[PDB]
């Protein structure tokens, strides 16, 4: 209900808590026992990397579907930043996808 949405460009501090919405582009399976999966999420503000922690015990994210993340923390990653999903965070399936560009303008005719 009226969640505090934050844009990717707005994120510039680590440990920052807030909600983030994005589209799933591609996910790579991790052979590490700690990290479960790692990938990148598309968004009108750009692309953000994310890592799923097993301690979260949350359902796997589906490709080509939008999701709303709430109560998440930004982790430190090399020169960039990423969002870490934990049990405290929540994931909800959105029936509305995120538009990142149609690459072309269409019209009725």
């Amino acid at each position: 209900m009226e969640p505090q949405l934050t844009k990717i460009v707005d994120i510039v501090e680590n440990g920052q808590w807030a909600n983030l919405k994005a589209k799933v582009i591609q996910l790579w399976e991790n052979t590490h026992e700690s990290i479960s999966q790692v990938g990148l999420l598309g968004d009108e503000t750009g692309i953000i990397k994310f890592t799923i922690w097993k301690n979260a015990e949350l359902p796997l994210l589906e490709q080509g579907e939008s999701y709303l993340l709430r109560s998440v923390v930004v982790g430190e990653y090399n020169d960039r930043f990423q969002v870490q999903v934990n049990k405290n965070s929540s994931i909800e399936k959105l029936s509305e996808p995120i538009e990142v560009g149609l690459e072309h303008h269409h019209h009725h005719h």
